[PDB]
């Protein structure tokens, strides 16, 4: 089997991407944030505290003939941005782009934090990291990808995120028309439950490439590119008027400045992030200070190749017995 679904930016900045997912019978279609940095499929639901729902589409398990309470199971998750959610669990039929999993754990939110309530466009998350991070207790549950894996033509999924445009998540096959050149594969460590890999270095604009190992995670659920402070400082030093603002919470730059590209290494290959991808617009409406798309990972505890980086590539998440990551230009 395979599946193929279009993923669409939630706003003009590509702050996140939503992908339609069919849950239950008859289908209830919710727009979920596919997140390769977490491992819970959770949804706004008929059980979510009413005051915490503001415009989202909800899953109503009582209207699904295939929903079954996963008795006794609860879940509770906190994300790197400080957001959180929790609730109980149903199993139900879940389909993504034509690919169907029966008995998928669908984690029904009883509570969500304010960041989720305030984002009307995201009806929940679909985790695509390793199932060892799944938060269901007492019985940890498998991700949609892990459940689908044995049925897939090939045990892979791919992320092809657009810059200010829709893209595609494919399951079970590699679309050879979707990238240029070759796919360079690189080793993954699953020790922390993430798609964790080691970039071979970076370049700023037309500068010389610096060979240096940068361990980080491929995370479709994080907007920006978070790298060590040394790397980030070297980037922003090439932008006229750029500075790190403690009041704003990162690097900002005058909207009049030109942004250089940023290149990251994948083995001997190179992925070039165009300068435009690093522009996240005014810090507040009408401001001449623009927020940067490359920020320091210091104090996160991990480097994160978020959407800014991933959308510059065609990315293969290879879930073979020994997982790997592939990157191609496109």
């Amino acid at each position: 089997s395979t599946g193929s679904a279009t993923t669409t930016p939630i706003d003009s900045l590509d702050d996140a991407y939503i992908t339609p997912v069919q849950i239950g019978t008859p289908a209830q279609t919710l727009n979920l944030d596919f997140d390769t940095g977490s491992s819970d499929l959770w949804v706004f639901s008929s059980e979510t505290t009413a005051s915490e729902v503001d415009g989202q589409t909800i899953y109503t398990p009582s209207k699904s003939t295939t929903a079954k309470l996963l008795s006794g199971a609860t879940w509770s998750i906190s994300y790197g941005d400080g957001s959180s959610s929790s609730g109980d669990v149903y199993t139900d039929t879940v389909s993504v782009g034509g690919l169907t999993v029966t008995g998928q754990a669908v984690e029904s939110a009883k509570k969500v934090s304010s960041s989720f309530t305030e984002d009307s466009t995201i009806d929940g998350l679909l985790g695509l990291a390793f199932s060892t991070l799944n938060t269901v207790s007492p019985t940890q549950q498998k991700t949609f990808f892990d459940n689908a894996k044995a049925s897939l033509d090939s045990p892979v999924f791919t992320a092809d995120l657009g810059y200010h445009a829709p893209g595609t998540y494919n399951f079970g096959f590699i679309d050879t028309t979707a990238y240029t050149g070759s796919i360079t594969y690189t080793a993954v460590s699953t020790k922390q439950g993430f798609w964790e890999w080691t970039s071979t270095g970076y370049a700023v604009g037309s500068g010389t490439f610096k060979s240096t190992s940068i361990d980080g995670i491929a995370d479709t659920g994080t907007t920006l590119l978070y790298l060590p402070a040394t790397v980030v400082s070297a980037y922003w030093a090439q932008v006229s008027g750029a500075k790190s603002s403690s009041s704003v919470g990162g690097y900002v730059f005058p909207c009049s400045a030109t942004l250089p590209s940023f290149t990251f290494g994948v083995g001997s290959a190179r992925i070039v992030i165009p300068g435009d991808y690093i522009d996240f617009g005014p810090i507040s409406t009408g401001s001449s200070s623009c927020f940067g798309g490359i920020q320091s990972s210091a104090g996160i505890g991990i480097n994160i190749f978020g959407d800014v980086a991933l959308k510059a590539a065609f990315v293969v998440f290879n879930g073979a017995t020994t997982p790997t990551l592939g990157f191609a230009s496109k």
